[PDB]
């Protein structure tokens, strides 16, 4: 989830915002509400505002269907799905503003730098609020300048490193971090970025190459709730795992954290209120983690189920 900007006074406002994750795109269904005015490109786009009147999830995509009068840029249907921008005006309440404040501590980034390269030349920069914020330089048979700039990055401190450049300079520096650094070059890509330097940061944020990143954590994060997930069935300790025994545990209230796929919600959504149960894991402090099938941990999920849970204590019992 990404706060693209906000000018609430007396916690009414406008709030403009991207959703990330089919997470963030559920809560936001229920954020949104019949009355508030939406506004969001359509269709050359246009973007236009709409006074609210439905809100409701697509049968067959995860996708969010905003439908109501417009007002602003008739009726007009605006439909929400992940990395889109869309912006929320409303008086908000607390609960809203708590739930997005927790999507945010949800899609964190990781520190990243970002390192151009080209024959005896390299500059480097991490990433920062206001933009690429440069950390160091370094100019040029034996290079060995590779073996500089890697000194280097490794005691700047980061996860991730983009490596772009022109030519090969930085194929054959990745190659030589994954001979000589092999833990920094597990977390490190070559972009197709030409450009060097200022330009080249900038060329990168255009590219979205971050937003893959995250997407890539995301993703990492999902994988390890399966894992744990498979631990406790090992261990037969502390876990649910289908509708049946997730519905006992949730009896109990004994949902930390509720693992959903994606294929799972739109099937159950068209036999009863499946969202209720999402709800009420949240409001009694538990986590809702949902995962889409076009990955591979929502298929691991689907083979045991298509829902599960990570309990605060046993229930068989």
């Amino acid at each position: 989830m990404q706060i693209v900007e906000e000018n609430l006074r007396d916690n009414e406002g406008e709030i403009k915002l991207i959703p990330e994750t089919l997470d963030d795109l559920w809560h936001l269904r229920f954020i949104i509400e019949k009355g508030d005015v939406v506004f969001a490109t359509t269709k050359v786009t246009v973007r236009l505002g709409i006074e609210v009147e439905k809100v409701e999830f697509h049968r067959f995509a995860n996708r969010l269907r905003v439908s109501g009068k417009i007002v602003a840029g008739g009726y007009h249907t605006l439909n929400i799905t992940v990395g889109k921008e869309l912006s929320i005006i409303k008086k908000w309440k607390p609960e809203q503003l708590e739930r997005l404040r927790r999507a945010v501590e949800d899609s964190n980034r990781p520190e990243i730098v970002m390192l151009t390269i080209e024959e005896g030349y390299a500059v480097a920069g991490v990433l920062r609020q206001w933009g690429v914020e440069e950390i160091f330089e370094e100019r040029m048979s034996r290079k060995e300048f590779f073996g500089e700039v890697a000194a280097k990055l490794e005691s700047f401190d980061f996860k991730y490193l983009i490596v772009a450049g022109p030519g090969f300079a930085k194929n054959d520096f990745l190659d030589f971090l994954k001979e000589r650094y092999p833990e920094m070059a597990k977390n490190a890509v070559v972009v197709d970025v030409s450009s060097v330097g200022s330009r080249g940061f900038i060329e990168i944020l255009k590219r979205r190459v971050v937003d893959k990143i995250v997407g890539e954590v995301r993703l990492a994060e999902e994988a390890e709730y399966i894992d744990r997930l498979l631990e406790g069935i090992a261990k037969g300790e502390r876990v649910a795992y289908g509708l049946d025994e997730v519905r006992e545990a949730h009896n109990y209230r004994a949902i930390e954290v509720l693992l959903v796929a994606d294929e799972f919600l739109l099937e159950e959504r068209e036999k009863w209120d499946v969202d209720g149960l999402l709800r009420e894991v949240e409001e009694s402090g538990g986590k809702v983690v949902i995962m889409s099938t076009e990955f591979e941990p929502g298929k691991r999920l689907m083979s045991l189920g298509g829902i599960a849970a990570l309990l605060r204590f046993n229930v068989k019992g």
